[PDB]
């Protein structure tokens, strides 16, 4: 009953450890017990384990690289189908298999689940009508509304290539210079910055998506999905200390919630709204800077989302997961907010070059659904069949179904074309007066709401702007000081106490 | 009833051909019918449907890049179970799956067929104690006997590293020079190296292996599997016809045979011999240009087996398979032939860079037996689940069996080793006098008689060393001659009327 | 000095194929001379020498895997500064280094150069504005207009997923369902499908560009590469039995032409047209399956360039080769022709795969024109210096400079955009009537104005089409009876004469 | 001039932000400012830059993946040529370019630079004979001397396969049953683990390795380099503190010493001893796990060595470093300890994996002494002219030079070979009393002349061991009692405190 161990062709080894020699004769030597000579060649054993060995290790992912991972199951708790024609919402109570690994963005495999970071929130939903993943973070809004901009953001969050680094000036210098940034950046160093645990934070669409209803009629809708346990956030000290004594405090404490029988739970809310309404508001829905505010668009909750099952190898099932924000069914369609458009390239794209072009024949990543494509073929690892004799392009030797085209009704026409296309960039230096700054002026008085926050924020930008030299400082407490003067002044005494000049 | 035409998320399409583009107003044109514009990065459906077709190739086998397969069954049919203790042999009648590739070494993927080379013969034993690989070629014998001539020779096989061109200066400039290849020469350029159906030739073991009994006793091995329908050849002139009518006429010939019901077989033959006969042969044991002479050690029957099923997907099942002369069984092992030895290693090593690490989890390449690695984990394409929880060492934690290891017999020792390592050169120029010019000078014997063989033999050589620069086919004819000078001056004349001199 | 033989790092070797071993002692044998025992694994000259042997292959291209390549040179010879501001045709006299690569499309790596296919004829400029590829065939229009139906039709020009043979049914059957083929299928089987040296045919650029002066005014431009030893073909048959005799007779014969200095030239002209030409025509400038009649849209010389230096090394300079439509210079951009535009994605797709993410630092693709991409960094085999300590984002630490944007002139405005996005589906079944088989029509009386040029096109179907099924050969003939009846009469009947029907 | 930013085939830009879009027409909106609408997938500036950030990352080293690296100058100062013919060594002042990389081992990228572990010390010297590495640690001695244990132990030294998360129980559990790991345990569990500063720790080659003069006389010989600055640890509240506050400490610690001129030095030392003096001795010269003791086999001095120089960039020159122990020049070669022969292969495996086949062309690897190996081509980016046109095997039309072969010397004649191959586990349970727990007790005692480092060394393994489970304790002290019972009785008292029990 208990397994042989074996070599990967399948053969059983005698002896785990002994390994071939063409031992050396040292009878006479003072100590003759070891049999000692070089290896051999035909020690298949030994270099079958070592050439595996030496290949364990697959590219980490370029951001996100950090996670921790469960399965679970959502259920439909109220109808909207109304808004959304998708089969795994059309029944109270209709239960659905999901995935999610949470992560933090700018660490690498090795680095702190306490650190100050947004986190991702990405989550695979296996459907009767294929996989749909909701990629989300941990806040409402993003650093940038130009895709162009997300190589040069995410370069100045990690290390300088000279020095492998973290660098504090050109973190700041590329934030004050393209000052769409400002409201994330107050929103990631508030204390949600720094969340407690994984199950107690949010989730969120951040984008506006497009979801359609049988009758063709589309709505623009954003994503809520808010823990149980509401949200509870370390503050920085806290944050710091543990990231020394546990680097992996997230990770398991996610993982032995599971194991306890302790079920971390989610509520899943929309806001919606028409491109009747989108023309009166004076943000644009495709920009990914704002929000909408609450008041004008209530939530209106539709389901809920337990994990309740660990994962059984932490590598085939959590490191080797793939997401993409182009994982849709058919009600459910991007926006134009161009960030996610370039999401929709980016995501598969870089799985080809981490996991290899038939990535979704691994089993977390496998649709539920029926996948048929008859013309997608080859490439390496092919493991599942590869579609057998199926001709491979569209035949008249092999019969098949199309859907009928979801048509748009013309109660809810698509939004028309301007005359050109244009080049465009959507950022930089910002006037204080704008609408660009009036999010980031309403995050503040929410601060204000809670006693604490304005001053652990002011307090958390310090202890990191204090490194950065003096004339980035300077930058620094103007940028802040476009919301309100009085937050840039804070600061600055801050980090003048942290940060002497003389 | 018809399968729903996807994506590979599996969310199912409207069009398989119609795409997504920012169409440009031409209805004030002459030809108003086109809908056309720039191309949407959001359409997922295509960019899907051609990264995927980007990514189909992977590289081609080093050698042997062109090749056929089949599925089939082995059986029993004589007790060896005195030779060789393995399960797949221990009752006469007892069946095993097997899978069979055929190829020819120096052509690539779209070469013909017909091409003159010897012929690869791979086959994988799916048996209770693991995938046991015999990986054989249609000679019992190969041009070297030294592992690192193998790049030297090979290239001299294939294309001039400027022109991409073969070349039969450095084709033959490498045969005269390393004159150990002469033997496998004259197999070549008779006519069983243009084979009239992969069904019509012999396969052949070619090194000597060990082959262990359940008693720890041990003899030297020779494996032949002869063709139930004899070894059947083309000439020259055919073969060369057959290279631009049908450069696909071997693996028609033998997908066809299987779909009409005329299923190819083989009986299965070892010769053996003791360390004892070894030591008193002319040749070496551990000889890859020597066979061992018929009337010396005669052949013996053990099986047969049958090819009755052709593949589904020629992609996924043949291009993927990977064979190693390292993937055996306990009972069977391998001898201390230089040429073997280098083998055990550069199979797994090549597999591991064209079809990836994990690789024996592609279908074709998994073991029936139980497989339980659990110090093996991860790599690029874990779809196996990767052990599950299983600790990743041998621990206390998990109990598992070994078996007990096949302790070699007092009556057969083991081959006793010399006093030092050392380097050796096994090849260069020989003496014509010398042994190993004495079974070329038996296979000119055994070519004499069939009528033609002789005849056909210098034809073969003559057209292709006429290619040649003058100074080339001298030392070839030399080369020759120290076989029989006979042999020599016969191609030299005819080589003479087809590349005149002065 | 003779150079030394050496490892990979450099230390010298005594002996190039001696191996290390534990010698068995068999002095006592009848042959002593051998020095055999097991290889060890300490032999890193081996080792070293079979791992690389090992990966000598990388994936070949997806399509046009066949080619030869050679430098050369274009000069501009006269002035179109009125039509493109481009930096290498600003002078005349003006010299521009370039390389050229030829190919078949369907055949593999070892396939017969002399196979019927359209031929690639794609050529790099090495300009100071950048590289600049025109990824051009030897024909002007192509089978589709649809970029989703690239792998449907690759895939039925190449083999049967279940035999691995090519199949004249899966090959008809997709031409005579989407039946806007039909033009560059009579290009196909005319003689030009069988070209007698790549230096005797046309290249076109196919898809329409457009380009842009000083001014910003812009035109749709067709290129034209005439050779300067005019068209010249093999018939069907010479080609096929040239397949069979010398399968890479067209790479040798490139290459001896330039060995000998023979050096093979092409001249280079543009037709152009307005956006308000464009509007009358009963084509689409869009449309990858016209062309442009040559009394309306004549010829206009603007340079030559001449092939005058081979490869050094096959491998290095011409399989790594890379080239995209994408690798442009800003006065030349593309169309919308659908086609053209996928094709901008999907070459650096496919380059990434077949070469890795930094294939532009392999010599043949670095450009001559400085590169300066802050933002793009890292990456597997990064062996340019990786722009040392330069910040990796757009910084106020590092200054640089932009080039102004050629502002689109009023003159000339872009093409209009309609009301929605929408997608679109060009192709399927088509009426005869309908000018999508007018320019065919055309094409049979340009056969006509040359004896034997419409028989030949008749027979060189009729020996392909004769391989299929007999439903299949039914609706081809209707299919091409489309042009005109007498074409699938023709067909028809020497059909019959090689496939009976009774 | 500054530079113009381009895009990789080097065409300038014009705005390094700005995207194409289709842009949707919100003239009457309330805020009519934004210019969006789907993204186009002819913007290749864009595309380009996002898919080379989804490629920017390699595979991590499989161990030692966190690291810091500077190049230096070797200095000879002392004569050895009686031991060892390496020009290096060949003159009194020759000095050798080096560049050195150090590392911790079980961390990945992203974790602290001062977690307890062994420190790499890892050095390529760019002599005229080869690139030759000395692939050290910053200990003598190390866990295994069996090489099929080393993935198993460093499995133990992560993360549990299903949680992810560091275990003190695998971590013990494979110790306490491998129990040769003793001796480097101790070392490990000294302050020596947590080293103060990169500038401030000694490496050693560890294994015993084989340097011959040019009579070809040879000894075994051990390699010692010593920190000018001594070696200064920190405590190991020290390190865990400065694990949250900065894990990037060494890296900024040797970056900064040289940036301002203060660069670290070694001073360079040999052991040696005969084949007659090895067979005297208590240990074998082949065990890992032992130590010459410098009484017997004192330090003489041959060299010394300066980091100098910081890399201009992290990744090209640091993360992609190759260093392997098979890189040698031909007076110094490994000696048979079974660990260092696995190595041989190991390193190079792994280098083709996670750098691809032509490493050594990278420039940080590149050899100065001149590279010919004709017969490795090809492969994954070549982008060093693959040796042009020259032959790609041994020819005749090619000449070259060989070295004379190093004949070893009757005076030191190789080791002598026993009967036989075989199979053999060096490790296990042992035996309190043998010779194999002497060194481990000598520890001890070099601990004790030194007030606080026995105690600190108690404390150091009891905070690790008080994680495991009470079983497992147990068993932690058993076997340092092996040693002495106090050491195991002093842990036991400290992990109770931790660890209390009913
Ligand atoms: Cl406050
Ligand atoms: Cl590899
Ligand atoms: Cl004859
Ligand atoms: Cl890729
Ligand atoms: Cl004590
Ligand atoms: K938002
Ligand atoms: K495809
Ligand atoms: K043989
Ligand atoms: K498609
Ligand atoms: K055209
Ligand atoms: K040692
Ligand atoms: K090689
Ligand atoms: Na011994
Ligand atoms: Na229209
Ligand atoms: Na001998
Ligand atoms: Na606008």
């Amino acid at each position: 009953q208990p397994p042989k161990w074996t070599t990967s062709n399948g053969a059983p080894v005698s002896d785990v450890f002994a390994t071939e020699r063409a031992t050396f004769d040292n009878a006479n030597h003072a100590n003759n017990a070891p049999k000692v000579g070089p290896l051999l060649l035909q020690d298949f054993q030994l270099i079958d384990s070592l050439a595996h060995f030496d290949r364990e290790r697959i590219p980490e992912r370029v951001v996100h690289a950090k996670g921790a991972g469960a399965f679970g199951e959502f259920e439909v708790t109220d109808d909207i189908s109304d808004v959304c024609a998708a089969k795994f919402l059309d029944t109270i109570g209709k239960k659905t298999r999901i995935f999610t690994r949470f992560s933090t963005v700018g660490g690498e495999k090795g680095s702190a689940d306490s650190a100050r970071d947004p986190r991702g929130f990405s989550t695979k939903f296996y459907t009767e009508e294929g996989n749909l993943d909701l990629v989300y973070n941990n806040t409402p809004i993003f650093f940038i509304r130009d895709p162009s901009k997300f190589p040069h953001f995410i370069h100045t969050q990690k290390r300088n290539p000279a020095t492998n680094l973290k660098d504090a000036n050109m973190f700041w210098d590329y934030l004050v210079n393209n000052q769409e940034s400002i409201h994330q950046v107050m929103y990631l160093f508030s204390d949600r910055g720094t969340p407690a645990s994984l199950r107690k934070m949010n989730g969120y669409s951040g984008h506006t998506y497009k979801w359609y209803n049988k009758k063709g009629e589309w709505v623009y809708v954003q994503v809520h999905f808010k823990s149980d346990l509401g949200v509870v956030n370390f503050n920085n000290e806290e944050a710091g200390k543990l990231a020394g004594e546990d680097p992996d405090y997230h990770t398991g404490d996610l993982f032995n919630a599971i194991e306890r029988g302790e079920y971390p739970s989610w509520t899943c809310y929309i806001q919606t709204m028409t491109q009747e309404q989108a023309a009166k508001q004076p943000f644009s829905v495709f920009d990914l800077t704002k929000v909408w505010p609450h008041k004008d668009f209530p939530l209106r909750r539709f389901g809920k989302f337990t994990l309740n099952e660990n994962p059984k190898n932490y590598f085939a099932e959590v490191e080797q997961a793939a997401f993409s924000p182009s994982h849709t069914i058919p009600s459910m369609q991007p926006s134009a907010d161009p960030v996610l458009q370039s999401r929709l390239f980016s995501y598969p794209d870089t799985h080809r070059h981490r996991l290899g072009v038939n990535y979704q024949q691994i089993p977390v990543n496998c649709p539920v659904a029926p996948v048929f494509t008859p013309q997608m073929r080859d490439g390496s690892m092919t493991v599942n069949g590869n579609l057998g004799s199926t001709p491979n392009y569209k035949s008249s030797f092999c019969p098949f179904s199309t859907e009928a085209q979801i048509q748009t009704n013309s109660h809810t026409p698509e939004e028309v074309l301007a005359a050109h296309t244009e080049k465009f960039h959507w950022g930089g230096i910002l006037d204080s007066k704008s609408y660009d700054f009036e999010q980031p002026r309403a995050l503040w008085k929410v601060f204000g709401k809670t006693p604490g926050q304005q001053r652990n924020f002011c307090h958390n930008v310090a202890v990191h702007v204090a490194a950065a030299n003096h004339e980035i400082q300077d930058r620094v407490f103007e940028y802040f000081s476009k919301v309100y003067p009085e937050i840039g002044d804070q600061i600055r005494k801050e980090v003048l106490q942290l940060s002497p000049r003389g």
